[PDB]
């Protein structure tokens, strides 16, 4: 049993809910939230900037670090920060960005860095403005995370379509 609640069960292990992934890391404290990244973690929108608002910038600053350090992250790659005021753990996933030109083969490899938590929550890799599909988005998803993930789809409207169309 964990703290997760109002979800929508899709599979054996997927769930999803209608939700602002800030309110809710903010309310469950999951061990691991997941981040929309990019390459350089430059957190400016989409889902990683309010991600980061919501830490007042800590994570920009761990993040700029972390880059100093290590140099960028390989699309489909991640890593593993500091979750600050939202969760234990910020897995950092960078989905290929399509408004960049990035094979959308790659969503699969980066779906495939959650099989290394035992629970997340996260967004759809890929969706909002990275440019893909959401619809596909979630069945590379399901597809390809074998551990408990409950995606947080911010878009009322978009939340109702994957329902709707979800084989």
């Amino acid at each position: 049993v964990n703290s997760f609640s109002g979800y929508l069960k899709l599979t054996d292990n997927v769930y999803i809910k209608n939700a602002d992934i800030v309110e809710e890391a903010k309310k469950v404290k999951p061990t691991v939230v997941v981040n929309a990244a990019n390459v350089y973690l430059k957190h400016g929108g989409g889902v990683a900037g309010a991600l980061n608002k919501a830490t007042n910038n800590a994570m920009q600053v761990e993040s700029d670090d972390y880059i100093a350090t290590n140099g960028p992250l390989k699309v489909g790659g991640s890593c593993v920060l500091s979750g600050h005021n939202l969760a234990k753990h910020c897995l950092h996933v960078v989905g290929p960005n399509v408004n960049k030109g990035e094979d959308i083969q790659l969503l699969k490899s980066a779906y495939e860095n959650f099989n290394q938590h035992e629970v997340l929550l996260a967004p759809l890799l890929s969706a909002g403005i990275f440019g893909a599909d959401p619809i596909h988005s979630l069945r590379v998803c399901v597809d390809t995370v074998r551990t408990n993930v409950y995606l947080a789809v911010f878009d009322k409207n978009l939340y109702d379509k994957l329902v709707s169309s979800f084989l």
